[PDB]
Order: C-alpha cells, then sequence, then structure tokens
DNA sequence: CACGCGAGCATGGGTGGGCAAGCTGGCTCT
DNA sequence: AGAGCCAGCTTGCCCACCCATGCTCGCGTG
C-alpha cells in the first residue's frame, strides 16, 4: 500500500554494504556524498557472499525530509528540456548510470518512481568491490526539481526474482563546490548538531 | 436578567535580518 | 595562453519579532 520506498538499512545475508573512493567528495560523519552536476559518484558494491546469478542493483531517490518523502524525485523542467541525452535515460530521471551497457531506465506504473538498474557483477579475482558510476543530472537547488530539499539514494540488491536481498542508502547534495559544502556541513554538525 | 461596552487575547501575516548557494573575479599554474 | 583555484558576490529564502483584527470576558446597565 505504501508508495513510500523504504530506507532502511538491511545489510541481509550476503552482507551488503557500500563504499566511496573536488568533483564529488564524501563525508562518512554524515554519510553524505557532495556531488557536482552530472559529474561520476561512483559507489563500490560489498559484499560477504556472492548473490545468486541474475541480482540486479537498483538505485532510486527520495526525499529525505518527512515533508517531501511523498513527492517523487525528478529532473526540474530546465534540465530535462536540456540536450544532455546519452540516448537511454529518459530526460525526467535525476539518476543515471554511466559505462554499463545493460542499463534499465524504470518509471514504477503504481508510485509513479524513476529508477536506475544495471546487474550486479561479482568483483575481479584479488578485488574487494564492484563500482558503478551513477551521475545526478540536477543539482540539490534546481528550481521546479529538488528545490534545494535533500534527497536519500537508495541502492537495492535484488535477485531475478524480486527478492530483497540487501538495502543500503546515503544522502546527496548535488551542488556547485562539493568541498566547501561538506565542510559547512560538517562544521555545522561539530558546533550546532 | 439579557445585553452593552471596553479591555485584552489568539492567531495569520508582515517585516527586517541573516542565510544559502550559484556564480564571478583575480591570481596562479601548466 | 587556456585553465584551475579561492575568495567574494549575488539573490531567493528562512526565521524571529511584531502587528492586525475577530472575539472573549468581566463589568455595569436597562
Ligand atoms: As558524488
Ligand atoms: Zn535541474
Amino acid at each position: 500500500s505504501s508508495s513510500v520506498p523504504s530506507q532502511k538499512t538491511y545489510q541481509g545475508s550476503y552482507g551488503f554494504r557500500l563504499g566511496f573512493l573536488v568533483t564529488c567528495t564524501y563525508s562518512p560523519a554524515l554519510n553524505k556524498t557532495f556531488c557536482q552536476l552530472a559529474k561520476t559518484c561512483p559507489v563500490q558494491l560489498w559484499v560477504d557472499s556472492t548473490p545468486p546469478p541474475g541480482t540486479r542493483v537498483r538505485a532510486m531517490a527520495i526525499y529525505k525530509q518527512s515533508q517531501h518523502m511523498t513527492e517523487v524525485v525528478r529532473r526540474c523542467p530546465h534540465h530535462e528540456r536540456c540536450s544532455d541525452s546519452d540516448g537511454l535515460a529518459p530526460p525526467q530521471h535525476l539518476i543515471r548510470v554511466e559505462g554499463n551497457l545493460r542499463v534499465e531506465y524504470l518509471d514504477d506504473r503504481n508510485t509513479f518512481r524513476h529508477s536506475v538498474v544495471v546487474p550486479y557483477e561479482p568483483p575481479e579475482v584479488g578485488s574487494d568491490c564492484t563500482t558503478i558510476h551513477y551521475n545526478y543530472m540536477c543539482n540539490s537547488s534546481c528550481m521546479g526539481g529538488m528545490n534545494r530539499r535533500p534527497i536519500l539514494t537508495i541502492i537495492t540488491l535484488e535477485d531475478s526474482s524480486g527478492n530483497l536481498l540487501g538495502r543500503n542508502s546515503f544522502e546527496v547534495r548535488v551542488c556547485a563546490c562539493p568541498g566547501r559544502d561538506r565542510r559547512t556541513e560538517e562544521e555545522n554538525l561539530r558546533k550546532k548538531g
């Protein structure tokens, strides 16, 4: 019945967690990436056990604040009309995946929420993780889109059957100056949090 | 013994200060 | 000689205070 997807961490039986390696900088204190518009934001997928064949990785944005949570996260009308299309991403989608030949962009028939899915691929031998390159195609501040409202990215590991294997999430701010903004927010947390 | 009146209250709204956040300007760098 | 920084600027927006205005309340009246 809910149209709001869960943001609850579920590291699950496979021991699923994310890693993060200026265009992009991660704050572990905030669990929050600070990204520039349309720039690569690499996210690592770590598991303790190997998911089954046909496992998929989905990413979806939701507004972080209770008052906005039920509103679907979409690109603003300016960026939507911008001719920055890679050929596969529908222009209303905020989150894209770059560098994957099997990306699928979904628009939920019931909830109208946008997601982007790629096959899960096990790390190379001797590698601890697999990396997916996401891009956020609007600033947090975009008038008529996010409009300065913080978002969470929800990453789910899903079997081909649709069972939830794992779920992790991190906040995102897409902004002109990620370094400045990370420092500001961390100082605000230490001083007034 | 119902009503009239002046005092004060409640409650949405305005205002000024400060903040947020893309952007510009100069140096520096290569 | 184009480009990268870093500081500072710009500008919508937030926030707290105060105001605005219908209504309540106790007094006194008729
Ligand atoms: As990023
Ligand atoms: Zn936008």
